[PDB]
DNA sequence: CGGAGGCGCGGCCGCGCCGCCG
DNA sequence: CGGCGGCGCGGCCGCGCCTCCG
């Protein structure tokens, strides 16, 4: 019932899109999204247990899901250039420069970048665990250490000492899951060494049964415990005026697990191709969800990611919601506490005897 | 620096319990506390990489700790029989029975029950996961899917079938670590078999290097992100006119590195054992935070939980604390992100030759 | 109704930043 | 002004409940 979906970027279970490419990056063992990032080969990161699974699909409430499983997956600079014109207010048709915080040391696109600047173009250099490192606020007493997925530096100057004019973050949440992948991982990779022909071997029923071999399901409320906390605290950090804005990057299947944590709730359609969750017409702090998609219409090697829904959210109907609104629920008239009483009784009657 | 605290119930870092209990349980492998709990011997329930280590010792801030690392170690039958007395409100001097469901099974104890309730003398049924299994409530389209570590049954009559008055709560955390128990773990294990006298053999320096072998530090934040969420839903179901109250039992070290995350807060005083964070004067949720220590007075084979700190939560500021007063802080003069635009062209300016 | 699978729960794992000590 | 190390972060792990499907 569940399937290992990418194995090291390139689809294997709904179909085994594999092109010359797709057959090299598994062959060796290499995340495509790291080494066209980086632009110099990288083996994934992970441990053998689960080396190269970059997506796991399931079915939830009958539905099937792909669930991305590598943060590295959703590494996708194209797709956090188009969500960073959201952060920092530009138009869709804006002369935009996004390039990576190690390539600062190059002094081709330092001289790039003064010129870039002189025209008004706009110039974002982003800090990323794997790309420059994170950055880090600092605890107190009063507040905990806290690290950013995304650190974006719309830039002002370079001619001395580089100065920024905003900064601006993107946080990445991908999911996690239950049991192992060792058993698919294992079975799989002794078909890729051994076996002689491996992408005609995947869509077969015992390569079905290999990539789904002990394969369990996705740890959902435990993201939304992870993700809600951090979502909570960063966005009231984003009201800080040197601070452009504020976005959560996360997968559609991961959207919708967290549609019931927040007491099913009713976006607002802006008519601006951008939806709302509660009143943000005052007193906004640029507060964002990207919910994005494996783009279904590509056909390119790796599925990119691609915009599904632009969320501008209120922070503290997010609370609501989820503290408030959602428990209440649970107390409804026909919810699960109503009847929680019986099942204790019912419980307890299980120890007679007979 | 870091060192695993206790083996299988008894101390081993800063002091070694060198009973024959203490030796027994270890070479035994048996946690001492579900033993005890269902009268039948059961050994750790932990996988072999981290076996046995029921408590870890670390340094944050300069200052030692004790950190749970097993729900069991928490188990406490005698200190949740206290908790519960607080949540169903029962005084400090009035009968109580505190019983496993399992032993519902028994007809002895069932008749002992219906002895109990005829006489006015309270008596509670806890399940909880190795006693009886877990009690969840169900998803819906508005509501994700909860579980209890303790839910307390108030019985009122047995004769036909079971029926109770009120449920209460309580929810149970402890901690988790980075890194791995592993190489500590296996380092001691070779000690206990192929070695001779084990008690003698942990404090000297070459035992207190096998017993910190790297050992890394608790996982702090992750922790506070998990259990926060079930307290502000969880107290918000104690609500429920059925729910006497529900109640988060912690270990000290724990709720002292939730104070960060709680922007730094200040009880109250009631001057009753009891303090409170925020007003709750009004609207009873009935909503407990259980602060415990392990006993550092008694000189017991494992040391029992000992009550430290004993708080009403109002919910609505355990919300406001967390999600508006702590990131308030961090903004405020002198905090983290008043110098964050120069950490940046900092991190920015060493890529510059 | 009985075995299989979903998933809350909560402890294992290591990367890499930055604070602390010498 | 360098290297141990604490710790945020976020993905691995399996227990035992319950709901679903044959
Ligand atoms: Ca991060
Ligand atoms: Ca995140
Ligand atoms: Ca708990
Ligand atoms: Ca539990
Ligand atoms: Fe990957
Ligand atoms: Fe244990």
């Amino acid at each position: 019932a569940n399937f290992i979906a990418e194995f090291f970027g390139h689809r294997v279970y709904p179909e085994v899109v594999s092109t010359e490419a797709a057959r090299n990056d598994q062959a060796t063992g290499t995340c495509p999204f790291l080494t066209a990032a980086k632009l110099v080969e990288t083996s994934c990161v992970k441990a053998e247990t689960s080396r190269g699974v970059c997506v796991v699909n399931t079915a939830v409430d009958n539905e099937r899901y792909d669930w991305l499983v590598c943060p590295n997956r959703a590494l996708d600079p194209l797709f956090m250039s188009a969500a960073s014109r959201k952060l920092f207010g530009y138009g869709p048709t804006e002369p935009l420069q996004f390039i990576a915080a190690p390539t600062l040391a190059d002094q081709a696109v330092r001289d790039g970048i003064r010129e870039w600047l002189d025209r008004g173009v706009h110039v974002v250099a982003y800090f990323q665990e794997k790309l420059g490192g994170e950055l880090s606020i600092s605890k107190t007493d009063s507040s905990p250490e806290f690290s950013f997925d995304w650190t974006l530096a719309e830039v002002e100057s370079i001619y001395p000492v580089p100065k920024i004019k905003r900064y601006g973050v993107l946080e990445i949440q991908t999911m996690d899951f239950h049991g192992s992948y060792k058993h698919a991982v294992g079975a799989i990779d002794i078909a890729l060494v051994e076996g002689i022909d491996f992408h005609g071997w995947l869509p077969t029923p015992a390569g079905r049964a290999a990539l789904s071999k002990k394969m369990e399901g996705p740890n959902l409320s435990n993201v939304f415990k992870r993700t809600f906390y951090q979502m909570a605290y960063k966005f009231a950090l984003s009201g800080h005026q040197r601070c452009a804005g504020t976005g959560f990057a996360i997968p559609q299947s991961v959207w919708k697990s967290w549609l019931r944590h927040l007491a099913n709730p009713t976006l607002i359609d802006n008519g601006d191709g951008t939806f709302s969750l509660g009143d943000t017409r005052n007193d906004s702090e640029n507060a964002w969800i990207f919910v994005f998609e494996l783009d279904p219409d590509t056909d390119a090697s790796p599925r990119p990611l691609a915009p599904h829904l632009e969320i501008r959210v209120n922070v503290d109907t997010l609370i609501d919601l989820a503290l408030r609104e959602s428990p209440r629920a649970a107390l409804g008239p026909s919810g699960p506490v109503a009847t929680f009483t019986d099942k204790v009784e019912a419980r307890m009657l299980r120890f007679w005897p007979k």
